[PDB]
């Protein structure tokens, strides 16, 4: 499944060989149109992926207050 | 700021020229125990972070679907 978190770039959450995945990348487009994955992106776990929303108060505190 | 969400695996937020990144990546640790950033993670601007936030219960539901 593909979430779109902004302008080319999209959240993708796959059972990938028998693991569930969330992975949060930028994707690029080819010539012939497709939409291709880039290397700039980030593979979690569903572990980290609950880490990264436990920590989601005080992500937005730095992120209010930089 | 950085909050970590898994072994080797943190999101910062910091100010950049003026402009603040929540970066989701993972880091590697140098031959003096410092942490450094590896290549495999994304730079999302604020308006990013807060699209993905956004998109946090319908990712969830596929991780529970998969």
């Amino acid at each position: 499944a593909m979430f779109q978190i902004g302008k080319m770039r999209y959240v993708s959450v796959r059972d990938f060989k028998g693991k569930v995945l969330i992975d949060i990348r930028e994707y690029w487009m080819d010539p012939e149109g497709e939409m291709k994955p880039g290397r700039k992106g980030i593979s979690l776990n569903p572990e980290q992926w609950s880490q990264l929303k436990e920590q989601i108060s005080d992500i937005d505190d730095a992120v209010r207050k930089l």
